[PDB]
């Protein structure tokens, strides 16, 4: 295929901010065990 390297770079940013925002507005097991581990 062709023209993969531009929309490649375009899913990167993607990616990045999603497991960065997802993991700062998810954390469904992080401050579900942390809060019950860490005391």
């Amino acid at each position: 295929k062709t023209k993969l390297t531009e929309e490649e770079k375009n899913r990167l940013n993607f990616l990045k901010k999603i497991s960065q925002r997802y993991q700062k507005f998810a954390l469904p097991q992080y401050l579900k065990t942390v809060y019950q581990h860490q005391k």
